[PDB]
């Protein structure tokens, strides 16, 4: 299989959520993280076109990054405590497109498999982000 799974990081808290049916819609091609003083708040991935249903809380000031086209991203790092806290998406661009408070339990997810790169993620949240998990393949 080319597939591999990264995580889960963070917390038992909140609610299962998974973008794996919107891989359907195309490549990931853009980021919101909302983020307020210590946590991540909130999160939403454009898959080519179309943006994911948007999960998480309010409480924060959302962030947004537009990847180039071909761009993928091909690393992920980030902490946690209870809830998840950090995040840094390495794209294959040289870029280090980087999102909250620099404190936590620190991760470092890679993908198992040869020329494979994020498709997806997947995690738990509610008020905020719980946990996250990253989806690598072709
Ligand atoms: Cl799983
Ligand atoms: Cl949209």
């Amino acid at each position: 299989r080319s597939s591999s799974y990264s995580g889960e990081y963070g917390s038992g808290g909140g609610k299962r959520f998974s973008h794996s049916g919107n891989q359907l819609d195309g490549p990931i091609t853009a980021l919101r993280v909302r983020v307020n003083t210590y946590y991540i708040v909130g999160l939403q991935v454009r898959y080519g076109k179309v943006w994911s249903d948007y999960v998480g809380g309010r409480n924060g000031d959302l962030e947004e990054i537009f990847l180039h086209p071909g761009e993928s991203v091909i690393q992920v790092s980030g902490k946690y405590k209870w809830y998840l806290k950090k995040l840094v998406f390495v794209t294959d661009k040289g870029r280090y497109l980087s999102f909250g408070k620099d404190s936590g339990t620190s991760f470092n997810a890679v993908p198992l498999h040869p020329n494979t790169v994020l498709r997806f993620i997947s995690g738990r949240s509610g008020s905020l982000i719980d946990a996250i998990g990253l989806h690598w393949d072709v």
